């Protein structure tokens, strides 16, 4: 195919454009054209409303054409290793070129994918926000996988990964996580059916989990190097022994009634929501507390980083000695005797009764 | 004294006014005059910033003298029946005209009040908003009481008072409530720290219960007439038999995994954030169901007459069939597959994913 | 008809219930029985889903049947004053009681109403939120008309009614409002499109106006008694001579630039969301100010009887000296070099940069 | 200094730590410890508490340190490039290394800075939420200033950078801009006290402007090219001639009473909070369309590619037919007839009275 055959080719279809339609066709063959013209690596049409795609430039490795309305893309150049078609109506994808490394399809209505494990070089793939009952196998090289918010009711077997680094599977119907891959680093699954977790204690680089909105009544043993947990609004009672590599716990609109000592390079801890009566001390390295809407009536001694005191909806009578570096202090609706003596750090503030 | 003396008195105190101050004492002193001229009943001097009043007329039976600056009361005729000084600054009472029925002192700063059971005809007394530590002794005639958000560790005893027929105590420091009295009506004790509530099931006339944000595990046999019952964010689990007359309940921020069946007048459910799980079948009166922020994937079959259905933040794949009479539904954030068919007379829609 | 007729016509209807649809037919012909057996006054039958009322005691004076289901009412006794029907599903009013001194009826689907300027005794009517395309003549006994959220493009005529003393006509289609009765005392008309307000000055006892959310660009000369104005959200950029009788005022959303003296007793003024620089000295009255969302850098010296500061988005460096009573401080997202020092009275507070 | 030495001294400032303080210093030396030993390029220390640094590595080029507690800097390596101490309690800044490209030091209490136009390398300095009153001038090789939020009344001069491409300086109290850099991408000083705008036609890679929340009662004839202007909130009654190129406009909060014909490329329009009464025909290339809050009883035809329909609180009785793709509806506050039909593509609604 000429230049010219590429050329009259896409001032067909923008002629071919739905007449009122608001399609940039126009702009697409401005695109097309100094991409054919620069030969250049990857072709950009994002949101220009199109409906459709003409041939596209031979040899291009990526293409970027999310935000159109699509409902069909046309063939692809083999030398294709990029395809980013998020924000589309694509109702199902082909086969890909063989060389794909990335997948973006997400906010589209795929109801089916094509057979992934067969696409060697697939590295990240992201359906996010599709309609998608099942995930097909995974390619052994996949590092990176987003698909959340679709209707999965399991998940692939992932243990065999060898390279799985990270995985959104939140807002789906799972009620079951297969066995985790050793090389898992995060695992994002809020808002699933899980009435438990798989075994994690044996996942050595795994660092973050988000459960929250779950139906867990406990938790396993953690992994050993877990930095961040999220576990809000389930039905615990209890934690397993907390790692001490643990900075970030969002243990909220669960059922506590106390915590026991957190581990001492916590940053953060949300455990506003749950039913909490006391707080013994807290970790010296903690910068934010959350613990609004619980019962307390008296706050244990303040660590010196803390920056942030979320602290509102409790009996509290008085809030102890603030922190020279307090950022922020939200006490509101709390029977305070006392206004506490602000520090000069303190940047935003509410206070009530 | 003579007229020309209240007048002359009046124009003293008025000449006082605390110069810029804002102090509307030309329109009290008109006020006292047109009173004493037209020997009214009541007195009217509400929020004209006084900081201060001059003697008053006398026989007068009612003062309404809100919203100003009083730390200080002035003598009080005898005939007074009505005390209407909330939103002032007054940081005790002194005894009453003893003919007072009605006691109006919320919005001010008392730290203690006078020996009340003294006052044979006190029928209503309102100290809501102070800085009371503790309540006195109650007259026998005590109709009404709110003492709400004071700092009460404790409440006068109760069983006693053969006309007491509502109680707010609500935001104080209760680990305990008294026995209450075979005539109450309503007892409002939300935001205390009871750790229990006192025996219920013989008060033949209790029809309202608020106990939210306290320590309840449990709650005692009910009121068999009790109507409306809120016991918001405790840590209930089950619930006592429910009376029939039930009419309204607020179960919302308890622990509970479901709910067995609701009495069958049962008009408004309010059970959003609690872990429920599965609903079965609804009373066919209720109007009202809120069940939002719950781990429900589907509802049961909607009663007829519901008008409101709240079922925001759950697992729903869908809403059951509407009600012809729907006028409000907030369905935002459920995994949705599809709208619902909306009935012509839904007036306020909520949908999202 | 005898009461045995009555107490069986009433059987039959209550097996008549729709089976399933939640009707509490039994516990109405429990309310009609003994009104009809106490020959009581007023019958209430609320909120029991009837779709239909059998026949009525005879002689009674009020009905009250709101928060049903009704389509069509039955014939009413010629003795009732007063009838409320207000949350059903009439479409339509039949000629009513010649009696009537009360007509309550909003929230249902009205869309005609019959010749109301017939029924001599009318006091009070309530159409709000029907469908009505207009209003029937009125009768001139009319003491109050709320007739807000219709679908009216027009009023009737209301300046010959002898004791007209409130009308609600907001959120309609009006682009004129009629000359106003000398009698009347308020008018709300919210949320309409008047282009202009009728003639004012000579109304003696308006004090008060709401036409918040309208076309205004300028405002009639103002009843000489006026003490509320509400004309937020409208295109004006300066007032009329303000009565010295104002003392609430809501100019928020307007496109001032600046106020010029306020009259000496205002309590309350919201100017927030214009365009002010600046503010010049204060009313010494004033209890509340809102001037949330303006231009302002400096704010003048502030009324010590002030107890509501709602200064949040300005560019302002400093709060000016607080007064002593202040209660509430909302001087959120401003510049601020320094906090301000806090009076003890201050429960609510926000702060921020 | 040896490795040892070094090692050393690390382990003294360790020991050094305020004893509670929460203090990571260990961390802190290991750090250093690893950087030295692999000779890093970068050393991260951010978030560990410091209070202050020890001597660092030589031939560092980059020093991450953000959110701890330094009052003061030690000395820095003269190879380092890159400086990032952001969120830490700094009053001052010495001299920096003379190889300095990057400069980050936002949210610390600056009050004043080095003479910033003597290095030759600075390509982004970033001094956000600091306490500057005034800025030094500037070197010919910045690239990138952000400097919002701080007190500055007046800007450097800034047409004579060669390669400047982006200023913040919103947030401060600029009575007036400086003429801009021909080389200037996006200027963003929302939030100042502009009069006006200086001189912007002869700005041909001006691109984005953002000037909202100032005092501009007109603008200037706009830059060519311009792609996304933001004037919300000021005292616009009309705009320049707009930009083909235009593709953002926001001009909310002004005082619009319409809107003739936009640019046909502009994506998204929010003119919300204004007085507008009509909207003739909207560019087909629109995908969010934000009127709410003006005062329309009609919109016009909708385009076909919106996505996003806000026109909530309005006086619409209906809403016109909606485009196929529209994603999000809100309509909520419009007297509004009747429902309209719902494509299947809307995930978000809002529908009210
Ligand atoms: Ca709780
Ligand atoms: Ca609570
Ligand atoms: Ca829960
Ligand atoms: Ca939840
Ligand atoms: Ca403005
Ligand atoms: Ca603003
Ligand atoms: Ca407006
Ligand atoms: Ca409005
Ligand atoms: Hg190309
Ligand atoms: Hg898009
Ligand atoms: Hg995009
Ligand atoms: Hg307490
Ligand atoms: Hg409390
Ligand atoms: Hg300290
Ligand atoms: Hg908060
Ligand atoms: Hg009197
Ligand atoms: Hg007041
Ligand atoms: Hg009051
Ligand atoms: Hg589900
Ligand atoms: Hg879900
Ligand atoms: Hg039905
Ligand atoms: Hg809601
Ligand atoms: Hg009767
Ligand atoms: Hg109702
Ligand atoms: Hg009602
Ligand atoms: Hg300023
Ligand atoms: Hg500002
Ligand atoms: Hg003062
Ligand atoms: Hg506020
Ligand atoms: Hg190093
Ligand atoms: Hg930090
Ligand atoms: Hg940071
Ligand atoms: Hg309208
Ligand atoms: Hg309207
Ligand atoms: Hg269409
Ligand atoms: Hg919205």
């Amino acid at each position: 195919k000429s230049k010219t055959e590429y050329y009259n080719a896409w001032s067909e279809w923008e002629r071919n454009a739905p007449p009122g339609n608001g399609e940039q066709r126009e702009m697409a063959v401005s695109r097309l054209r100094d991409c054919l013209d620069r030969q250049a690596h990857e072709l950009e049409l994002n949101n220009l409303g199109l409906s459709s795609l003409p041939e596209l430039p031979p040899h291009l490795e990526s293409l970027v054409a999310s935000c159109n309305s699509l409902t069909e893309l046309p063939e692809l150049p083999q030398s294709l290793k990029s395809l980013l078609v998020d924000n589309n109506n694509l109702k199902a994808l082909s086969d890909l070129p063989p060389l794909l490394e990335y997948l973006g399809v997400s906010n589209n209505q795929l109801e089916k994918l094509p057979e992934l494990q067969n696409s060697s070089f697939l590295k990240i793939i992201d359906v996010d926000n599709n309609s998608l009952k099942k995930l097909p196998d995974l390619p052994p090289s996949l590092e990176f996988i987003a698909a959340g918010n679709n209707q999965l009711e399991e998940l692939p077997e992932l243990q065999n990964l060898p390279f799985l680094t990270a995985i959104y599977a939140d807002n789906n119907s799972l009620k079951k996580l297969p066995d985790l891959p050793l090389s898992l680093e995060s695992i994002v699954a809020g808002n699933n059916i899980l009435e438990e977790l798989p075994e994690l204690q044996n996942l050595p680089f795994l660092t973050t989990i988000y459960a929250d909105n779950n139906l867990l009544k406990t938790l396993p043993d953690l992994p050993p190097s877990l930095e961040a947990l999220n576990v809000r609004d389930n039905y615990l009672t209890d934690l397993p022994e907390l790692p001490q590599s643990l900075t970030f716990l969002d243990v909220s609109e669960n059922i506590f009634s106390g915590l026991s000592e957190l581990p001492p390079n916590l940053y953060y801890l949300n455990a506003s929501s749950n039913e909490i009566r006391s707080l013994c001390d807290l970790p010296p390295s903690l910068e934010e507390l959350n613990v609004s809407n619980n019962k307390l009536i008296e706050l244990p001694a303040l660590p010196p980083r803390l920056e942030r005191l979320i602290a509102s909806f409790n009996h509290l009578a008085e809030v102890p000695e603030l922190p020279q570096n307090l950022k922020q202090l939200h006490v509101e609706y709390n029977p305070l005797r006392e206004f506490p003596d602000i520090p000069e750090s303190v940047e935003d503030l509410r206070m009530n009764s």
